């Protein structure tokens, strides 16, 4: 019945975002209870972005220059601190809209949606993953950080990525919501590499389980593997080691199927050796690595959110 | 700066979603006003939908058989009509989240969001093309019906879509708001097979441009082509024609970019000539043809919505 890259519904996350202004630099701020979350990097110029002292940038600014708008209707700030790279605005106003809650610090692997935003307003949602090399490969112009990702679990939205930065290669590097950057990225205008765009191994499996219950099984041979035997292959191919919790993970979607995990590893294998020949798997021409092992599971199921 | 397949917003759209229950069968219902409206096979037993006579069933059906639920609280039906395959079912509140709104009926090549929701419940957001043979590949199960597929214009949501019916391929089908099918399907369950499911030129096109603005240039070549030239290639490669509107349409791209429309549709034909030989544009190693050129200026652009 079809399986596609799907995002969160939005409509939770939209009512969080506000316009956040100081000095000439406008971006995106996250509203929840009477806190504005936004980067730090709003109170530098272009200048100041070479080599910024944030710190002292700071005590030039008083809660009166920094213009929060929700909307068409702006918020009065009555405090501000500094935590990590993000700014905490304090409103007098609770946003009505907030809803239940929680910040989390992602592993690489992991998957979540972004709301890209741009002057407080969505533009966009789309699903991105964590990469190894603590990148994301999102889509965003200058005014869309504070843009956020999140996932949902029912009712609860887990905050887990603020976007901040755009690397001289194209991909994009952010905080959590504490404003802890994901890998070794700092908010200054300076010289950053990533690092080596490794496969996320378990994902792809995962998705080729998600293949074989939507029809598509080509790709299943005869052969089967060992967790050594196989991550002497992936090493090769730059693809994450797999390990025990990883076919772990897996377990339920091996029982449903009825495919040993070891078994598709085996099928991962001639494909990376043999590629697809011209053929495709849900789609794609290449393996596609992000989707989890719960995100397929919660697709192939339909499980829904308030 | 990157280029993702991304989404509307849904929160708009998720705001208009209930549960509609007739007998056994539970599926989706669109709020507008007040309005629900919902596949008219919900007044169907498994048995019926082998041949279904809709106006006999529908005569044994009075205004409390169908039970509308919005979130957690009743809604009280006051009316209801059969439109070609939808009913509306007038309720006697008007929905107080309705949004500005269209009921547009899209053309082969368009794109729209889909919201699929189980039991009036949101589960995730994706982006779809209306396809040359007037499927749609979604990702649909059992209780999915009456999920809706729709673009926004800044406030004003345009509904295109409303899921019916998957084909016994794995495809998709249904109707827009008026309640007419996309294509030659019925919502019968029977013997109805897709046609050739060709690529949208255009939106190849458009695809590339993004690609080039976005850093990915090694496709560009040293060739042209014409129309009518081009054109033998893509009917064998069956790819829709491109004609002069066409051209017209990837104007501003080819303005913005200053490779000219028929010097990428010679990069284009030397593409699907020789193939991408293990390369990748924007991260695919397909040609992706569900981005519009309205959906690459906008994402190019950073276009807002309320
Ligand atoms: O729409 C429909 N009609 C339908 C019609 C015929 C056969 C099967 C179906 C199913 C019914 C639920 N079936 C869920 C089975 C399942 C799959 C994966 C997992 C898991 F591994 F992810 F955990 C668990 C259960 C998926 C297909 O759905
Ligand atoms: O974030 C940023 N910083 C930035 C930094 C350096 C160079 C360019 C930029 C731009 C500034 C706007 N620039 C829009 C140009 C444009 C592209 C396509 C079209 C169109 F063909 F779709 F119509 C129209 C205009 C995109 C990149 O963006």
């Amino acid at each position: 019945s079809g399986f596609r890259k799907m995002a969160f519904p939005s409509g939770k996350v939209e009512g969080c975002m506000v316009q956040v202004t100081c000095g000439t630099t406008t971006l995106n701020g996250l509203w929840l209870d009477d806190v504005v979350y936004c980067p730090r990097h709003v109170i530098c110029t272009s200048e100041d972005m070479l080599n910024p002292n944030y710190e002292d940038l700071l005590i030039r600014k008083s809660n009166h220059n920094f213009l929060v708008q929700a909307g068409n209707v702006q918020l009065r700030v009555i405090g501000h601190s500094m935590q990590n790279c993000v700014l905490k605005l304090k409103v007098d106003t609770a946003n009505p809209k907030t809803p239940k809650y929680k910040f989390v610090r992602i592993q690489p692997g992991q998957t979540f949606s972004v709301l890209a935003c741009y002057n407080g307003s969505p533009s966009g949602v789309y699903q991105c993953a964590m990469r190894p090399n603590f990148t994301i490969k999102g889509s965003f112009l200058n005014g869309s950080c504070g843009s956020v990702g999140f996932n949902i679990d029912y009712d609860c939205v887990s905050f887990c990525y603020m976007h901040h930065m755009e690397l001289p290669t194209g991909v994009h590097a952010g905080t959590d919501l504490e404003g802890n950057f994901y890998g070794p990225f700092v908010d200054r205008q300076t010289a950053q590499a990533a690092g080596t765009d490794t496969t996320i191994t378990v994902n792809v499996l995962a998705w080729l389980y998600a293949a074989v219950i939507n029809g598509d099984r080509w790709f299943l041979n005869r052969f089967t593997t060992t967790l050594n035997d196989f991550n002497l292959v992936a090493m090769k191919y730059n693809y994450e080691p797999l390990t025990q919790d990883h076919v772990d993970i897996l377990g339920p979607l091996s029982a449903q199927t009825g495919i040993a995990v070891l078994d598709m590893c085996a099928s991962l294998k001639e494909l990376l050796q043999n590629g697809m020949n011209g053929r495709t798997i849900l789609g794609s021409a290449l393996l596609e690595d992000e989707f989890t092992p719960f995100d397929v599971v919660r697709q192939c199921s339909g499980v829904t959110f308030q």
